[PDB]
């Protein structure tokens, strides 16, 4: 099997498996929907009951597994609990990171067109005071580049040039993935992750530089880090927190335990794992959580800045922001730099949600990685045109599959680990090669605290909030239910069929 070569590149490959469009676009929006500092609270408590722990154990799977040639769900539960309904449930570790990438990649290719133009200046001239003739011709810009529907019909029509940009965009992920992990994922996570981290830091310099008659970036400071304990008894601000927690981390996609099935079996994952995790939430809550909000804040007050990020999860990053940059100086490379940004932001992260479907190609499969991946890059580059031409298609998928599917599968596998598997025999795979041993107390998280905390949240979502989903959306939504249906159909014919090479070949 491939093994990461090195300490600080499989960190950074970790890092940039967790750092992505999460931290810059999804936290700002989900921070600000939901009252800002009230929404702090909850997602710091989620991080230290669910999300620290969940990367642990996945971790852990992942190693577990990767010692014996497996590094998918599919195989791995099935290592875990000897039983077809391991390998059923081990699906969804498949379903999860192609459905999300589906739509994943397409985000990521945006920003590549955002900043090619930014670059070359092809970008939209407002009228130099009034904000709406400031962001409209940015809304029109993004309309036109993905192609909002104008009429009645639920059709996008995106520009020739998104197009086109997505399959470099796909070229480019191919181009990293086809290296292999070590030199291919570990070697770019070396690159990009410092770039990031750069590029990152000089934005937050530049949005804390603003000052307007509404506001300063330190307003947007006091948004977000003032709590409000009058919202921690609402069931969609821990919806909301946990639901974060989730994208934010990589966990539930299957993408961890991928690329921890490719750490060597002494290696430890115990600090390497919070490390990681204590990446990510500092690429967040410190670096992401600065540059939006506070920029909004700072020309348009709290409550637009609000109203802002509740009209949308694009409106902040794609629309608002480049208008707000487009009324200081070299704002245009400014916005150059911030869709630069999130480009390595996605592809960092691209890259590791497909690496599952390609793992599962060559370890279950056998392919060769050049075929693994370019099967798998076929397998997007045709599903993505869901997303790009049929409106709404993209929110059925996160909604599924980087929403709902997440969550369940996140408690499915710590249920299979953790109490099939058997809790200590857990507890000792996660802390074996350990640099550090994991807290005493978070064996008692692990076994009752996280899957009742995620088991109350499942219920709320099933009762509460997804009937409006089955019953009070267009009826397209069934056009991308039924495809990502069959895409689950796919994938366990795949693994039925990864059975029997596995008879024939002990025969
Ligand atoms: C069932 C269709 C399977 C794949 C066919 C993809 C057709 C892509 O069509 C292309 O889309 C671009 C963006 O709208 C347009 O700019 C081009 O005119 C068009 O050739
Ligand atoms: C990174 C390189 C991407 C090249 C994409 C070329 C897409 C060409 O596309 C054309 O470009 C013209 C000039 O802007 C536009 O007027 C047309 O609307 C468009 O069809
Ligand atoms: C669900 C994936 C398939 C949707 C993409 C189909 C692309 C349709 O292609 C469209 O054909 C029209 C007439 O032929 C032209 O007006 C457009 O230029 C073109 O975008
Ligand atoms: C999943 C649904 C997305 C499909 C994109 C629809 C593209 C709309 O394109 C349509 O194609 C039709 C057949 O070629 C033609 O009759 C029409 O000229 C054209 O409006
Ligand atoms: C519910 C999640 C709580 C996370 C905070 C755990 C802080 C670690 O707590 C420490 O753990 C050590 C090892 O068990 C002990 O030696 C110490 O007594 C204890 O202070
Ligand atoms: C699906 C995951 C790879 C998403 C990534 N962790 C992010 O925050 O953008
Ligand atoms: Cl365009
Ligand atoms: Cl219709
Ligand atoms: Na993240
Ligand atoms: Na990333």
């Amino acid at each position: 099997r491939e093994h990461w070569a090195t300490r600080l590149g499989l960190i950074l490959a970790m890092a940039g498996n967790a750092v992505g469009l999460g931290n810059f676009l999804r936290f700002p929006v989900q921070a600000a929907e939901n009252g800002g500092g009230a929404f702090m609270i909850p997602y710091i408590i989620a991080f230290l009951l669910v999300g620290i722990p969940l990367m642990w154990i996945e971790w852990a799977m992942g190693r577990y597994g990767g010692a014996q040639g497996h590094g998918t769900t599919p195989a791995i539960f099935y290592l875990l609990w000897r039983n077809r309904f391991a390998k059923i449930l081990g699906v969804f570790g498949l379903w999860i990171p192609l459905v999300v990438a589906i739509y994943y990649v397409y985000i990521e290719s945006w920003t590549l067109g955002f900043a090619i133009k930014f670059l070359v200046g092809l970008v939209p001239e407002p009228p130099p005071t009034d904000p709406d003739s400031i962001l409209r011709p940015f809304k029109e810009f993004l309309y036109s580049y993905i192609g909002v529907p104008k009429g009645d019909e639920p059709i996008l029509k995106p520009s020739l040039f998104a197009y086109i940009v997505f399959l470099i965009t796909m070229f480019i992920n191919v181009s990293i993935l086809i290296r292999g992990i070590s030199k291919g994922i570990e070697r770019f996570a070396k690159i990009a992750m410092p770039t990031l981290f750069i590029l990152a830091v000089f934005l937050v310099i530049r949005v804390f530089l603003l000052e307007t008659p509404n506001g300063t970036a330190a307003d947007g400071l006091n948004f977000l880090w003032t709590p409000d304990f009058e919202k921690l008894k609402d069931p969609g601000v821990w919806i909301a927190a946990v639901g974060q927690i989730f994208f934010t981390l990589s966990l539930g996609f299957g993408a961890i335990i991928t690329y921890a099935s490719y750490v060597r079996k002494d290696q430890d994952i115990v600090l390497s794992g919070l490390t990681a995790a204590t990446l990510n939430e500092k690429a967040e809550v410190i670096l992401g959580g600065s540059i939006s909000i506070p920029a909004a804040v700072a020309f348009f007050g709290v409550a637009n800045a609000v109203a802002i990020a509740k009209a949308g999860a694009f409106n902040l990053g794609f629309i608002t922001l480049p208008a707000i940059f487009s009324q200081t100086a070299g704002g245009t490379f400014l916005g150059f730099l911030w869709f630069f940004l999130l480009f390595f932001a996605g592809l960092t992260s691209s890259i590791a949600i497909m690496q599952p479907m390609i793992a599962f190609l060559e370890d279950e499969l056998k392919l060769s990685r050049k075929h693994a991946v370019l099967w798998t890059a076929a397998i997007v580059f045709f599903s993505a045109h869901l997303v790009m031409f049929l409106n709404k298609s993209l929110d059925e998928m996160d909604f599924w599959a980087g929403t709902i599917g997440v969550v369940f599968f996140g408690l499915t596998e710590l249920i299979i680990f953790f109490w099939i598997f058997g809790a200590d025999k857990a507890w000792e795979e996660i802390n074996r090669g350990g640099i550090i041993k994991v807290p005493r107390i978070y064996y008692y998280v692990m076994r009752y605290i996280t899957p009742a905390f995620l088991a109350v949240l499942l219920v709320v979502w099933a009762r509460e909030y997804i009937p409006k989903i089955m019953e009070e959306t267009h009826w397209t939504v069934w056009i991308t239910r039924f495809y990502i249906i069959g895409l689950f159909l796919f994938l366990t014919f795949l693994v039925f069929l990864a059975e029997r090479r596995r008879n024939h070949e002990s025969a």
